[PDB]
Order: structure tokens, then C-alpha cells, then sequence
């Protein structure tokens, strides 16, 4: 449908092949670091609603909505969920954002990595917890990830670098697409190194020309870890990913990923759905949110 | 700012004048009524989320989005509450919506009533769980309330209305226009029912803004309306919102308060997109209003 891929989901190149092409300015780390904001005596998260006026390259206005949420102690509240439970992934299952969150109390979840929407397979590489769940075999799309020691980890990572003991992963998730790197959009440098030179270029590119809804997870300076959702309907409402990055460019956001978009885009407070899905309730036209694969999942305790 | 009326809220006449210049096809009754469903083998409520293309008379299409609530059981499951708990409007006291809804465990949450803006005085008619908050003596808007037999009741009231003993209101909540009476739109009655003769409530019908509502089918369930919006930014007017709610098989309704005070609150969580600011940032932020509508367990 909206897929970014025709065939297989991410690159048959290498991380190598990736780290060759990026630019002279990055030096030949394919990713970046920040450690983690320890605000251990705040809030657990701040949620924030947005309704902003966007102009797109036509000149014409359009309205978007959504949340920005900010987590003030990444390492110890965040956490990447199976669909349904521990062990969902293994079973090709797929669940309700609200659902999933309530295995967890959740006080925000949302979608988080992209799926096969025929076989229910989850895609790229996942750590939920400490446990590793899917290992992609060096498949190069944007990651995040937390490293025990409090680190996130934003962009491009070989297996050998989701493998590492030394200061292991405790949550990884995969996107499509690098939105920003180092407070730049990083659009541009993320299509070359996340579709195949070969196998239809073009259908990727309007995965990130399209306006749909659109999630997305980041870091500021400070360390806090950024969510973003915006509602939206594929070539109807919404953002393409130029002005995701620019919005989230806007917010002081310095490394940010795409995560999943279009109809698993949902935002779930406390376990209520508090966003507008595009999905339609067959055979009614009410909303429904899809049954998607991996959740990102900020809890209190 | 948005308000249906300058000086004071509501019509300077009264129900006799409602009574005289409804239109004939009615006769001199001024209100309507509906048997409540009882479906006590169905969940509480559904909920469902609508985003719709809607058309204006110049033609411009805009997208909306919000909840309808349908309620299968409103006698055991609707309440009208104060602001903040009982006694909140003998104190001018507004409270967020998801504040008000925790004190009785709210399903669905909707903001209730119109209110002062300046003062925080609660408008209208109010009865609360059977007991009567505030008479405003017979001000003449829209109503709704629920007798104790189950009977629902929308329009116009007289202050002997809602005092009556004999199957009195267990819950009456007051807005301003009524949308819908027997499926036909209403909105020109309700124009001359409910302003003075001697503009600005005009505006405040034709202009778009977010929206909420309260009515019933012809089953007789109860239904929340709920439309995001901001004056004159987004959102819809009562003209359109009567007619959405018409296609929906909706057969009497009434508008209530809107603006930034329209909130949707789903088990606790705020649910939709308020129009008002946290400021100094422009962040959105529920507003602290009046009574609420809360839809909770049996
Ligand atoms: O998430 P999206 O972009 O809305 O795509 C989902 C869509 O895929 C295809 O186009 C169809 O199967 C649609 O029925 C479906 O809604
Ligand atoms: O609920 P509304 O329609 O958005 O109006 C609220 C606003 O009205 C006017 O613009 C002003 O008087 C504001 O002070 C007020 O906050
Ligand atoms: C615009 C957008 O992000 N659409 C996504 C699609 O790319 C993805 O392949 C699918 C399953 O993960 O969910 C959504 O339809
Ligand atoms: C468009 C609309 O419904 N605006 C209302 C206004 O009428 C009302 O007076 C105020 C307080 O009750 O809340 C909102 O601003
Ligand atoms: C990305 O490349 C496009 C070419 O399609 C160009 O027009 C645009 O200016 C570039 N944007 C950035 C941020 O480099
Ligand atoms: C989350 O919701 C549950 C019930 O839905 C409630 O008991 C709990 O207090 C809520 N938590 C917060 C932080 O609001
Ligand atoms: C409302 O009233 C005016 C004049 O009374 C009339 O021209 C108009 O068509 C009416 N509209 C509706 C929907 O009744
Ligand atoms: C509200 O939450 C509780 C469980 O926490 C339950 O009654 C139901 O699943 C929810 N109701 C709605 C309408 O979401
Ligand atoms: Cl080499
Ligand atoms: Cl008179
Ligand atoms: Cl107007």
C-alpha cells in the first residue's frame, strides 16, 4: 500500500556500503549518541498537544494535529513491547496499540516498528527489555536504541553493534528513514542508505513525499527522549517526512528517526486511544486503530 | 468572545412567548420526549471516532473530526455533574472536564453547560443526580434532562417544568439552540425562541468553531456529539452539525457549550484536541469549565 518497499522490507547493502556513502562530515561513525536525561525526581513524561498550520510546496495551507511527548528518564521508563506480550513477535501476531499497552500500564504508547501487513511478520532489529527478539542480520535502516548504561543510540548499526555485551542494548527498534542527524534534515542521505539502488526507487521516494500520519522518536540536547505523532490519511492529511523533520527541527530536536505511519499511527494516554486513526471500521466508515506489531511504551514503575 | 449573548445569558422573555411563536405544526407544546432504552444486556456505551469532509455554502471543503457516543442505558448511566463535585457551582468553581470525571469514574466525559467566562457562574437549569443545583428561573434555552420513570426530555422548558414532583428530573442540563426536533432542523425556531429581538447570536450559530451536543435516536439512546474545532479557524456551525446528526437518525438534540470548552474525555484521558493555548506556549490545553456530561457505569 504505503509501504517504503515492493519486495523485502530495508537494503540488501551493507553497513559498510552505508558508511562509505554518508557524508565526509559525519567522519565514519554511522550513528549518533546522547546519554539519557536521569531526571529520576520528575514527572515521569510531559504530553503536549499540537494543531499548527503547515504550508507545503504548492503555497497551500493545511492543518495538522498530534502530540509531542518528552520523557524525563529515558533509560528507566521507556520500553519497545511485542505485539499482545513477551512472545508475540514469534508468532507473527499483530494487536491494538491500547491493547498491548495495558500489558505494562502505559502512561503513553504508541506504534513503533514497521510489519509485513500480509504475514504479520515484525520487522528489523528488536530488544524489548533486555531480551533480544529480532535480530535483522545487519539490515540497514534507522535504528534507536537505549544502551544500559543510559546511552541512546540514533541511525545506522551493523549487527556487530546491536550484538555488543560490553554495554549492551536494552531496547532497540527499527524506522525507515534518518529524519534528522545532528539537528539537520537528513532525508537526503537516509534515501541513499535505506533503499536499493536497484529495486524500485521510486515507490520509496513516495513514502516520503506522501502526506499521512506520521510517528517519530528523537532526542534534544538535554537527553530527553522525543516522541512525535501526527494524524493524517495517506495523500489526504497529514505530513510527508520533509516537514516532519522541519517540524521536528523546529523543536530543538537533535536525532530523530521515522517510525510507522499511515493507519498504525496511534496515540494512546494511560490506555485510552487519544488520537484519530485513519483505518476504517469495515464495513462502517467510524475510525478504527490497526492491529499493529511493536509498541513504544513510556510506564511509571 | 464567543458567546451567544452580550449582557446576559439568554432571552429577556418568557416560556409564554415560546409557546406563542413556535411554529403551528407543533401545537402549543414546547418540548419533546422519548422513552429511554434500557438495554441492560449491552455494554454501557460506544464510542466511535468520525474525521468527515464537510461543505459550506461557499463551496470550500474542510476536514472535522470527533466522537459520537451512543448510551444504551442513559436513565442508570448519564449524570450532569458540578464543577469539580457537588456543591462546585455555589462556588463559581470550573475544573477541567477530566478533573470533574474522576469523582464518579466517567466512561465518556464531555464539557456540559455554557458558563461565565468572567465570573465562572453556572448558566441554565441544573439538576445533579436527582438533585436540583441551580433554577434559573425559566430562562428560556435548549434542554435536556432525564425524568426519574426514564423519560428523555429536549426543548423548551418552563420553571414549572422542572420543579414538577411527580416524575421529577433526576438529571437536567441547559445549551443554548436547539439543533434537531422530530429529525427537521431546528435552528430558525431556536433563533427566535431563544434571542432578543433587539446579530451576535446569528454569528454565533454561522460561525464554525468545535462543537458539542446531546440527543437521541429513535431507539432511545442517548448520543454525545462531539467536532474539534476554533472559532472561525475550524470546526463546524450549528447548521452543520444539525445536519450531520440528522443523517445519523438523530431525531432531537441540542447544542451545548463549544468553543475551547469542548473536551473529550475517554475513561480519565483526554481524548481530543482542545483549541485553547497552555500559555504563554501554544501548546493546546483543556479548558476549566462548568458541569459536565458523564457517561459511567450502571
Ligand atoms: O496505512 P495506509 O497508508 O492508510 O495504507 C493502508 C491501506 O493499504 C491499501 O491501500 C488498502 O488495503 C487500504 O484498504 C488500506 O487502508
Ligand atoms: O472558546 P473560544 O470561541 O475559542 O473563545 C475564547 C476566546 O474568545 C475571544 O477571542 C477572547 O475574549 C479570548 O480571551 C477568549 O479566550
Ligand atoms: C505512510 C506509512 O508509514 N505507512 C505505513 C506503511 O509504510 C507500513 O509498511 C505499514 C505496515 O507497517 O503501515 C503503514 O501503512
Ligand atoms: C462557540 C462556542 O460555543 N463558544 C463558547 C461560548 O459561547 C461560551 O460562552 C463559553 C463559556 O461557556 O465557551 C465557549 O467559548
Ligand atoms: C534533498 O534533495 C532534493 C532533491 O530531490 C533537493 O531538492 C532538496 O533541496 C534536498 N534537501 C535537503 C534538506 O538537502
Ligand atoms: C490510568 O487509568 C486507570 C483506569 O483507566 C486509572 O485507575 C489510573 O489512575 C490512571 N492513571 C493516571 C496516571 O491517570
Ligand atoms: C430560515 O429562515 C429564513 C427566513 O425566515 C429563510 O429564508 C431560510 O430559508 C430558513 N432556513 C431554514 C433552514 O429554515
Ligand atoms: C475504560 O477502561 C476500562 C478498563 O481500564 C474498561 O471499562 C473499558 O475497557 C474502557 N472503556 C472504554 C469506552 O474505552
Ligand atoms: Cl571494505
Ligand atoms: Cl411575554
Ligand atoms: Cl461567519
Amino acid at each position: 500500500g504505503s509501504g517504503p518497499y515492493t519486495k523485502s522490507h530495508g537494503p540488501s547493502h551493507s553497513h559498510r556500503y552505508v558508511r562509505d556513502s554518508q557524508p565526509v562530515a559525519h567522519g565514519t561513525v554511522t550513528h549518533e549518541t546522547q546519554a539519557a536525561s536521569k531526571h529520576s525526581n520528575s514527572p515521569v513524561l510531559e504530553s503536549n498537544i499540537f494543531i499548527s498550520d503547515i504550508t507545503d510546496d504548492s503555497g497551500t495551507h493545511r492543518w495538522v494535529s498530534g502530540h509531542i511527548t518528552e520523557v524525563h528518564d529515558p533509560l528507566r521508563s521507556v520500553s519497545v513491547l511485542e505485539p499482545g506480550g513477551p512472545g508475540g513477535c514469534a508468532h507473527n501476531h499483530r494487536e491494538l496499540v491500547e491493547v498491548t499497552a495495558k500489558t505494562r500500564k502505559c502512561l503513553v504508547a504508541q506504534n513503533g516498528g514497521y510489519f509485513d501487513t500480509h504475514t504479520g511478520q515484525c520487522l528489523g532489529n528488536i530488544i524489548s527489555d533486555g531480551k533480544l527478539v529480532r535480530n535483522s542480520g545487519g539490515i540497514q535502516n534507522a535504528q534507536f536504541g537505549i544502551r544500559k548504561d543510559g546511552t541512546l543510540v540514533f541511525g545506522y548499526l551493523s549487527e556487530d553493534d546491536i550484538l555488543d555485551q560490553e554495554n549492551p542494548f536494552v531496547q532497540l527498534i527499527s524506522g525507515v528513514v534518518w529524519l534528522l542527524r545532528k539537528g539537520e534534515i537528513y532525508i537526503n542521505e537516509s534515501i541513499q542508505a535505506e533503499s536499493d539502488k536497484t529495486q524500485e526507487t521510486g515507490n520509496f521516494r513516495h513514502f516520503v513525499d506522501v502526506i499521512s500520519a506520521r510517528t517519530a522518536v528523537g532526542h534534544d540536547k538535554e537527553g530527553k527522549l522525543i516522541l512525535f505523532h501526527v494524524d493524517g490519511q495517506t495523500d489526504v492529511r497529514g505530513m510527508n517526512l520533509w516537514q516532519v523533520a522541519k517540524f521536528l527541527k523546529d523543536q530543538n530536536v537533535m536525532n530523530a528517526i521515522n517510525l510507522d505511519g499511515g493507519g498504525s499511527a496511534t496515540y494512546v494516554l494511560n490506555g485510552s486511544l487519544a488520537s484519530y486513526p485513519s483505518d476504517h471500521c469495515n464495513p462502517s466508515k467510524w475510525r478504527c486503530p490497526r492491529a499493529i506489531s511493536t509498541v513504544l511504551c513510556i510506564h511509571e514503575r
